[PDB]
């Protein structure tokens, strides 16, 4: 399996050391994580991202987030979920490794980019058909967000990205012990009604607006259910609050479709293990024109074990590597 042929530059003073196949690179960004140039990928005729890492492997913790990056993006195979176009590093062996590349399709517009029922409808059913499959794999997002889901011009939606804390899951800002998946139906529900209503759902100035909004709406959880979803600091605090009743949503959102308020109901309630799946949800009433149960498919299982394990920096390195040299293209 042939090296191709590299070729190098320099561009807003970072060197692009990248395999012919890619022109045209023109710097479209920059961050704590890497920098990321736009380019024309000629072997596949598309328009890609071109990620380099920025200081792969400094620290520990650095090696660990690259090589954990490396193994999601190489794992996700769907049209509703962002996936690897090709992981490339100039270097010909483990010695000279030092640098990492990652091309995905070039996206530009997110969520956001809204300048209508049936349009929200067929957006969040391809974030569930997404969400569907990394749930399949015991992926959680945990941060799902409007700026973190691409749309392009015919509405086709991929989630990117696995600050604001408008869409986080109770569980999450009340550090409970535990979570579960069902998290990021919570976020969707949040998505969902902003796109509805065109207002975010939750605007808190802060934790403990952001709180107070959410209890306005869905109500005081009860000692059992405040028990599984808080912190122990947490809970003394929510139980120092005076309690709300749950309020009627649809006098909330009023004008919205009635199934669309149903489904609502079933995302914005605080028991995690009563929340509906995003299995359950694509099969509900409101995604009738959308919903085929044999076009939603599931992910390969996913190994998550190096999670638990504390490497050095040199083993983080060669797994990264290992990864790299494995990787075989999407089929284009």
């Amino acid at each position: 399996q042939e090296r191709p042929t590299f070729y190098r530059q320099e561009l807003n003073k970072t060197i692009w050391e990248v395999p012919e196949r890619y022109q045209n690179l023109s710097p479209v960004g920059s961050g704590a994580y890497g920098s990321v140039c736009a380019a024309f990928d000629t072997k596949t005729g598309l328009r890609v991202a071109v990620k380099k890492l920025s200081r792969p492997f400094q620290s520990i913790i650095h090696a660990k987030r690259t090589y954990r990056e490396l193994r999601l993006l190489k794992h996700m195979k769907h049209e509703n979920v962002i996936g690897l176009l090709d992981v490339f590093t100039p270097a010909r062996s483990l010695e000279e490794f030092n640098d990492v590349y990652l091309v995905t399709h070039l996206m530009g517009a997110d969520l956001n980019n809204i300048v209508t029922d049936d349009h929200v409808q067929f957006l969040i059913y391809q974030i569930l058909r997404g969400l569907k499959y990394i749930h399949s794999a015991d992926i959680i997002h945990r941060d799902l967000k409007p700026s973190n889901l691409a749309v392009n011009e015919d509405c086709e939606l991929k989630i990117l990205d696995f600050a604001t804390r408008w869409y986080r899951a109770p569980e999450i800002m009340l550090n409970a012990m535990h979570y579960n998946q069902t998290v990021d139906i919570w976020s969707v529900g949040c998505i969902m009604a902003e796109l509805l209503t065109g207002r975010t759902l939750f605007p808190g100035t802060d934790h403990i607006d952001q709180l107070k909004l959410i209890l306005r709406l869905v109500g005081t959880p009860g000692a059992e259910l405040l028990k599984k979803i808080s912190s122990e600091s947490a809970r003394n605090y929510i139980q120092s609050l005076t309690q709300m009743p749950k309020m009627n949503f649809a006098n909330v959102f009023i004008g919205a479709n009635p199934l669309a308020v149903d489904l609502l109901e079933k995302m914005l309630v605080l028991d995690s293990d009563k929340r509906i799946t995003a299995a359950q949800a694509l099969a509900h009433a409101y995604f009738a024109q959308y919903h085929d149960p044999d076009d939603e498919p599931v992910a390969d299982p996913y190994d998550q074990s190096f999670e638990s394990r504390d490497l050095l920096i040199d083993e983080w390195k060669s797994l990264t590597y290992d990864e790299v040299i494995s990787f075989v293209p999407p089929p284009l």
